[PDB]
């Protein structure tokens, strides 16, 4: 079915923010996994998969609307040194996204693309409950002091 | 049953102090579910539903002896900053409530309405047990320090 | 995550509703269980808690977007004094409630808090569900006359 | 199989009537769901279904006969006002498609078309039942009344 | 519920639409049984059910905002005569309803009947859905020629 | 019973007709699995088997009305040599078998012999479904081309 | 564990092929599937998740021997425009891939890195799997020509 071009532009670049979301999700997992925090691991390797589902349906729904998915183009990944960075890293990637959901939305919007919108609005939920659990964790940091938020993530 | 007008008189004083409560710990609750302290969301959740069953009751008996149960108006919550305020705002919410009860308690005998009295009865011993709960938890926390304490909090 | 300071405005206005609507839906059931009618008061008690279900979302919603819930002001219960007046008395409360959630719905599309909004059109559903089951009550009132009515409404 | 032209006239005259009677009876279960009588909603339902089924069949002969099935041409439906209109609406689609169903019975003897003959005959059987349900429901109105009758319909 | 009257009017032209879609996927269906291509066949009832689901809650929303579902008028129905004009028929209705789905989707948002819009947004999903399947179904007949497509849909 | 004799002479026409196709049928059968065209070879095994059903009938009603049984007189049989003409053979007889049937039928009805019509009309039921089934597959020959028809019958 | 720069280095270059593999193969698989292709579309989507699993423990492996893992630079995807050329970029790529794997077995073999080694060839192993399925592929475009090898991939 023929799409509108500049939705098309937008779903490649809500693409474009998961496939760097993938990667560096996936790479914090496995650095938390290597440094005996294998409860962060786990989770951050949820958000990764979380991710990729997102990027499929996107896929799909590029393929649908007759154009080209752009898994070619990615971004500058976020990659902290520390637990505390690694989660701010995490949390500045999602507020990008969710600003540019919030733009697709908008035009999807304009054009009456309504299922479009309607998979960014799921896809936001999503995004906003990561954010949720970003901010929450480091809160936690602050709250009941690093080594201690540390040692709770240490085993599932 | 046409009841004593100051038995009514009590047991809506009660009901009152029940619909605040049901708010503050509800409150209570979703504060510190927001923070990440899942298992005190939980556990005051828990006692915000004691609440809400104890007004069910208290509304039942107030129909049956033919008053109207007053849910209109609403006392002051008092809602903590912190965690260690949370619990002393429960705490001190707790107090007046049980002082209630006993004057209630001491009418009902009065005159011989030893049904309200019955009721009043197990609702004491429960807000008596949270009373319990929540000294056990201010002293928890100067025994092992807020930090701990929070961290303990964390996870159901 | 900031939230908007009017789309937290507009989620403490609906949450007030929601107040409202617990206790008068609360106490409509226990005075229909009261009487004998116990159909109705099983229905009304689905009612409230349905409403329940709701607030807590709203509060939720609220404290992940850094507002203040506000439990504490409740506004005027419609208390009915018979069958029609109560049906008619939640009726009204549901009318201004789902006025003010589109209202709150503009809101939200206009500043792109389009989570907000799909929580809303979902409380939104679940209101206009309990507008048809009212008003088909109000009809099957005359349809098959009250005492008809009532007595259909005695046993669960 | 080369059918008789004036057999596949008649089965796309039924089929005609079919289409009235799908869209007659759905659209009057909806309206009695939405007016609380459940069970008559449902039971018409039921009876639309019935049809759709009796429909399927016709069409199914008529493509084997090598005619071209009409579902282009809707003739007048026949919508009440209130339950006892509703219900004469269907008797009288109902003595309608009996007497069509009888000439086509006819015909399809005198043509030696026995197996069309034979579907339609149990097309009959069921219509002649649907005419005993609608004889007795508005013979019933007459013996308990009317508020009765609809109050024995609110709940499945 | 007093509904607004043009949106009772989009979901009458709506509802229209699935009405003309119910009588042409249930021919093509039992066409395609009739020629033996029964994966075909049955892929289409599946279809024409789908239709059938959405005219019931466009026929329930119309009637619960207090308008009267039309299902007396019934448009052109587009019945191919042969496999790839059905598929390029069914197309061209799809086309024609979801422009109708985005103009009435629109107007639900306009008057803030945001429900009528939710269930609009999901009849319309289904339509894309289906667009999809017969595009790429029409693009199959291209890869593999027309010969082996129909091959492939003789058996369930 | 003693029954009418012209029927009794026409039951053995119809059992006469059956005698051909089940050996007809079962010769088919055999050559196709031979070929290894085993789907056909099971569909017409079974098409035998239904017309050995058949002419068990047939026999036990002509013996209940007292007269003999012929299975000694066998007709010609339509062997063809391809698949082709192995379902025209087919045809040709169920069309001859079914001109029987309904001359038989019209005999019954003039005596009426309603209980040997009901059991011919149930024949005749069964030989119209053995015609569509041919008639589609030779249609299908058309449609899918001999080459993609015979490899789609070769396995069950 | 101190590892080998160059080993590290090499295992960068292994991940690197990974991660255009796991695009090229996901990209492929959602084009397959759009095209209604769904055999395809499910093997190539089998490939794509092995290539992640691949990654994976490439990452693993890098970070264990305290090297920093590569996810940021992506190569050249090599995307066909019709089956058969997917099918010839897979297979371009993978003897890419399969070259790369054997110079860092070497490597590894020479500073006596085992299990980095082991690794190695065990994703060999995938590899040449996966070269076998498409030069098979290729083969039968060939044997059974390519409208029946694409009719033989619509279906899982
Ligand atoms: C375009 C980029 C990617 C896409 C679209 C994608 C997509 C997917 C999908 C759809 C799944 C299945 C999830 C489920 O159903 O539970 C999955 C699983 C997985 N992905 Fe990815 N992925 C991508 C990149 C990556 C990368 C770069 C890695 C590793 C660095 C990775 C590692 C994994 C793993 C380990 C699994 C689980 C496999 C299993 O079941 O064992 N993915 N991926
Ligand atoms: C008049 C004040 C209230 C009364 C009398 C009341 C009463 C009740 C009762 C009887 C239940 C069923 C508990 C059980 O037996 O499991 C309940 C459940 C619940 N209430 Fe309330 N309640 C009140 C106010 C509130 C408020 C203000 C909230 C939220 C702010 C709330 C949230 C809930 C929730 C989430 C549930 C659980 C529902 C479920 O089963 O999922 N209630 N309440
Ligand atoms: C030519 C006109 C129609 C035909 C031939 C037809 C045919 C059918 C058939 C064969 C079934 C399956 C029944 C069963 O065995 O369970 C069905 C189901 C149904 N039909 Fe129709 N139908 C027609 C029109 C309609 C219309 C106009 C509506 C609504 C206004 C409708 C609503 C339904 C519903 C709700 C179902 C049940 C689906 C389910 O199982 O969830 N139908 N129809
Ligand atoms: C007067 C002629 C015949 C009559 C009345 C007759 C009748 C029957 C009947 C009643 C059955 C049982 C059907 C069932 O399983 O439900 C049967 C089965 C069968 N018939 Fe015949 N039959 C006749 C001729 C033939 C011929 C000529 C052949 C082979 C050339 C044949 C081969 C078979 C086979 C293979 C079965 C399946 C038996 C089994 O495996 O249980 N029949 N027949
Ligand atoms: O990331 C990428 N997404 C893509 O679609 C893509 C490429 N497409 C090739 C192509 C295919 C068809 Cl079918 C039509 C026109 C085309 O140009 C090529 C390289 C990289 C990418
Ligand atoms: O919280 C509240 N409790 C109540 O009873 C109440 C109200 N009563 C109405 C009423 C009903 C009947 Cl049946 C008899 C006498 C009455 O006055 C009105 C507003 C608010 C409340
Ligand atoms: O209904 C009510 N909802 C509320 O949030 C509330 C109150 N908040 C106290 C508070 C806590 C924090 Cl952490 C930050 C600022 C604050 O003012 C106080 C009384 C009644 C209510
Ligand atoms: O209700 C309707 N039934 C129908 O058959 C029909 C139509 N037929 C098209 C057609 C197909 C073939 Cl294969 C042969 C000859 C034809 O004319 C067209 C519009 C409406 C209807
Ligand atoms: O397709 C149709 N949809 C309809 O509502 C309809 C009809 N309505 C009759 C009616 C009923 C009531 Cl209760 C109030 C006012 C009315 O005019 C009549 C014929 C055909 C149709
Ligand atoms: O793909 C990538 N893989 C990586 O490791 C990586 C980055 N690492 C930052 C870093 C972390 C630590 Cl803990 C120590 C030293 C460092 O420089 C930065 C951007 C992109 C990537
Ligand atoms: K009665
Ligand atoms: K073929």
């Amino acid at each position: 079915m023929k799409g509108d071009k500049k939705v098309i532009q937008h779903l490649n670049k809500i693409l474009g923010n998961e496939l760097i979301a993938i990667n560096q999700y996936f790479l914090h997992s496995r650095m938390w996994n290597d440094w005996g925090l294998k409860r962060l691991g786990a989770h951050e390797y949820h958000e990764s998969i979380d991710e990729m589902k997102h990027a499929d349906k996107l896929i799909e729904r590029i393929l649908f609307l007759e154009g080209l998915p752009n898994l070619q183009d990615l971004g500058k990944l976020l990659i902290g040194e520390n637990t505390q960075e690694m989660l701010q890293c995490d949390l500045n990637l999602e507020l990008k996204a969710t600003k540019d959901l919030r733009e697709a939305i908008v035009h999807c919007e304009q054009v009456h693309d309504y299922v479009s919108r309607d998979l960014l609005k799921d896809i936001l939920e999503s995004e906003e409950e990561h954010i949720d659990y970003l901010e929450t964790q480091l809160g936690l940091i602050q709250k009941v002091g690093l080594e201690n938020y540390l040692q709770s993530h240490m085993h599932e």
